[PDB]
């Protein structure tokens, strides 16, 4: 699984 | 297009 | 002191 | 140009 | 568990 | 004073 934080404004975390 | 910091280690950061 | 980004939702800051 | 995350709250995620 | 980032340099990623 | 992620590669931190 992959850590990404991403934004295109707020930084949204995500774990996938 | 989003700015992404992604992981898995180092942290690489890019824009898509 | 550390720099952080935490998160569980919103990424948080801190220096401790 | 940059990427750049900066917070004095809450992160800001800028390309200059 | 929480997502962090820290550095005091290197960003270290891990997921506690 | 701000924290500061930057890169245009490897994430640099600073604090000023
Ligand atoms: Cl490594
Ligand atoms: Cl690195
Ligand atoms: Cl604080
Ligand atoms: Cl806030
Ligand atoms: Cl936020
Ligand atoms: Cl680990």
């Amino acid at each position: 699984a992959y850590l990404l934080f991403y934004t295109e404004a707020k930084v949204t975390a995500t774990v996938k």
